[PDB]
This record gives structure tokens, sequence and C-alpha cells, in this order.
């Protein structure tokens, strides 16, 4: 049981510390201490032997009672790890009298003021002991690596004793919320089916509220842990709120009634917007997109699709870094376009949408299907959700979080819909600027700049009905049978933005 207060009494220090429940119950045929005046160095070494192969041979036992594939070898790792931590502590630890009269007893024994270097290598001697205590035991009687006729995995080295700590908090941890997620999944699974009442199977849910409640628990724990750690360090989520919340699979019936990963980006390091459209129209970023067909790679996408992924990865990172550069410096517009960016980048790796090299690209690398890219959506989902974490970083390094449900739309109606929302700025901006050209001026023309100006309206406005004619043809796209319209279209287009389709389809 997670027993905080129990370790906390006698711990007197505060620190947050838990061990985990498998960890923490015990195994009592180990006694604290046996003869009281028998105390020598061989002695001692002999028992710090016996008391050595008592744990091992306890850890055996619990590992067999365990009998998992891999959470075995998992167990006997952080069995090695904690023993390597209380064996070569050299400091104070939460035992009594286990480390510091021993070694007293050592350094007056085996000369006057004996070193630490001594003790240092009798505790590797005993590391060495506990790793050759199988005595060349059977393959068949311990699980290791598995090799012909020697099942034994290697030794392995020891890192820094501040640094394995907080590896083996963290391994507990983790191990701790993974074991805590599959129990939740396991039970309750089936929530759509017959899940419109929540009495059902509501037990469920208060199981993983409860868990919600303990994942609270442990979020403050461990910030407790990380302060202690920052004292003594003196010489598929989007954020810690993850951790707190719970999967999305529990909302259904759950309806109510420092930066060291940040500089990831940095450690993969390594006029367009301007242009004037002179019976398709070509967008801006579209037009330019850096899809170039790469054939010296082609073989290696078929050999090792490591090789493909890290193109894949560059490729994005390099059109990222070239899209922010060449964006600008307001926040809307360029957010806006950031957005555009990302809904086209969608719609061309789903082949569906004219490109003839995108589509040969993706028959190369799989062969998908005509519109069949679940697959290819999950894959656009992480790589979007890659982009804006690595967005994030660049904004908040050049100046001192979750996707908005706007963009997370069908990418095919966030297109037009984004078609709209630039046509309405261009509207905007033409109107500013005819307003603001000539109109407090009044045979002849004085003043040629404005002979021009109006008109060029009129024929972004004929351009209106060409997009319109494209409009009607994607209408022709909605017209069809199946799906033919959920929503009127002008009251669709009205309803399609959350306040900013005033000025769409007006």
């Amino acid at each position: 049981e997670w027993n905080d207060v129990d370790m906390r009494d006698p711990y007197n220090k505060y620190k947050g510390v838990l061990i985990p429940p498998r960890r923490r119950q015990l195994c009592f045929s180990r006694i604290v201490r046996g003869p009281a005046n028998l105390r020598n160095l061989k002695e001692f070494k002999e028992e710090i032997l016996k008391g050595a192969q008592s744990e091992g041979k306890f850890l055996g036992n619990y590992y067999n009672e365990d009998k998992d594939k891999e959470k075995a070898l998992e167990a006997m790792k952080n069995s090695f790890y904690d023993y390597e931590y209380i064996i070569k502590g050299s400091d104070m630890l939460t035992n009594i009298q286990f480390k510091d009269i021993k070694r007293k007893l050592d350094r007056l024994l085996e000369k006057e003021t004996n070193n630490t270097e001594k003790v240092d290598d009798w505790w590797e001697t005993n590391k060495k002991s506990i790793w050759n205590a199988m005595l060349c035991g059977y393959k068949k009687s311990g699980n290791k690596i598995i090799d012909p006729s020697w099942c034994t995995i290697p030794t392995t080295e020891t890192p820094p004793q501040f640094l394995r700590w907080i590896k083996e908090w963290g391994t507990n941890v983790c191990i701790q919320k993974e074991e805590h997620k599959e129990y939740v999944k396991s039970k309750c699974s089936n929530v759509t089916n017959l899940g419109a009442q929540e009495s059902e199977s509501k037990n469920c849910t208060s199981e993983i509220k409860k868990y919600q409640e303990w994942s609270r628990k442990r979020s403050i724990q461990w910030e407790a842990i990380s302060e202690g750690y920052k004292k003594y360090k003196g010489m598929t989520n989007i954020g810690n709120e993850a951790f707190k919340q719970i999967k999305e699979q529990v909302d259904i019936p759950a309806e109510l009634e420092n930066d060291y990963i940040c500089n990831k980006y940095k450690n993969i390091n390594v006029d367009l917007v301007k242009n004037s459209s002179d019976g398709v129209l070509l967008p801006p970023r579209r037009k330019n997109l850096f899809l170039k067909i790469d054939e010296s790679d082609i073989c290696k996408y078929k050999r090792d699709p490591k090789l493909f992924k890290d193109f894949i990865y560059s490729s994005a990172i390099s059109e990222v870094e070239r899209l922010k550069k060449v964006y600008g410096e307001a926040k809307t517009k360029v957010v806006h376009a950031m957005k555009y960016s990302f809904a086209d980048i969608g719609s061309i790796i789903k082949g569906d949408d004219m490109e003839n090299n995108s589509s040969d690209k993706i028959g190369k690398i799989l062969g998908d299907g005509v519109g069949q890219n679940e697959k290819r959506k999950k894959w656009w989902d992480m790589n979007k959700y890659h982009i804006w974490e690595s967005m994030l970083c660049g904004y908040k390094h050049a100046y001192g979080l979750d996707i908005p449900n706007n963009d997370d739309e069908h990418q095919f109606l966030r297109w037009f819909q984004e078609w709209t929302e630039n046509f309405c700025t261009k509207r905007n901006e033409l109107y500013e600027n005819m307003v603001t050209a000539c109109n407090s001026a009044k045979g002849s023309v004085d003043k040629k700049e404005c002979t021009e100006a109006c008109k060029n309206y009129s024929n972004f406005i004929l351009i209106k009905k060409k997009e319109y004619q494209s409009l009607n043809s994607q209408y022709d796209m909605n017209y069809k049978e199946t799906k033919a319209e959920k929503k009127e279209s002008p009251e669709y287009f009205k309803d399609k933005c959350n306040g900013e389709c005033s000025c769409l389809s007006e």
C-alpha cells in the first residue's frame, strides 16, 4: 500500500519519497542483525555476502511470482539499481546504523584512520561477488539474455549516483503509471456500446476518477522530489497537464452531469506571400511547397524506413523554418498563415487532392489508396503536434499551448473556410485603401492615382466569381448524393465561424 506517512515519519526529512508497492512490503527471512559482538572484517564481509545472496534469492522468488514477458527483466534491473544505490551510497540514507557503523568499524580495524578508497574497492568487490553469485547457473534456472547454452546479461556500468537515482525514480513512476493505465483501460473498455447511461458501469469511471486523484497525488509528490533533487544537484501528450488529466477515451462517459525536451528542435536543426495571381488559382503556399522529388532515396525508403522517417522529419523542419522566416512579424496573420500551411500539408499528404509528384511519392512510399489514409491521418496528426511544439519553442525563444479546435476541423472544409477568411481580409484591406486614397479628393481628372483604384476591386470581384465558379465546382463536390448537405450552404457558411464569418458570405 502507498504509505506516505509511514515513510515520512521515520525519514523525518519531509522528502517526498514513495517506494513501489511491490518493493515496499518485504521478505521477512532476512534479519536486521545476528550476532551481537561477533563482528570482524571477515565476519562482516561474510554477513554482507549472506545478506546479498538472500536478497537475490527473494528477488528471484518474486520474479517467479510475476512470471511476465518483460516485467521480470524490469524488476530485476530495478533490484540491481536499488542494491547498487544501497551499497555505494557513500552518504546519508534512511539507515539507522546499517552503513555508518559498518564503515566506522572497517576504517578502525583495517588501519589507523583507514581511507575511503579501501571501502570503495571493497564495495566494488561486493558488486562483482553479487554478479558472480549465480555460480555458473543453468540457463533454465535463471532468465537472462538468451544465448546458445548461456543465458546471462552483461554487467551494467554504474552512471552517476544522482543521475542513477533520477533514472530509478523516473522508471518507477512511469511503470506505475503504465500499470494504472492498463488496469483502467482493461476493465470498462467498451463504453460506446450501451454507454448512454453512466450508472451501467459508473464504478469504472469512479475508479479512473480515483486514479485521477491518485495521479494528482503523484504530481505534487513528484514536484516535491524534484525540489529535493534541485537541492542535491548543487555542483503522446502536449504537456504536464496530460499527467493530471485523463485519456479522452474516458471523456465519453465522463461528461458533466526544465527545458530539455524543448531543446530537441534545436538538436534536430538542419517572395511568395506578395505574389499576385495572374481556370484554377494557385495558392501562395502550395505553389512553392517543399515537396522536391528525391530519386536517390527511393530504394532507401524500401530498405530502411528509418531513413525515410528522418528525411520526412528534416523536410518538415526545413519547411516550417522557411515558412516562419517568410511569414513576417504580425502574430495574428502569421498564425493564420501557419494554419493555412498546416491544412495544405495535411491535404497534400493524404493523397486526395491535381498534383502528380505528391501522388507518385505517396505511391512509392506506401502505394496508398484513393482516399484511405487512416495511417496517413494519424501520421499527419503526429506531425502537426510536433510542428506545433517546435513552433511554440521557437516563439518562446524569440519572445519571452493546446491546438485550437478551429484548426482541428476537416482539412477539406477548413481549406475553403481559410480561403473565405483571406478573401475577407483582402476585401477589408482594399476597402480601407480605397477609402484612404482619395475619398477627401474631388472635367478632366487631375489625379491619375485613383483612375485604377476602384476598377481593380471590381476585377478582384470578378476573380471572386472565378473563385465562386470554383466554389460552384466545389459545391458540385458537396452536391454529391452521399452527405449532399448536412446543413444549408449559406447558413453553413454563416455558422462555420465562431464570429469570423460575419464578413463571409454576406
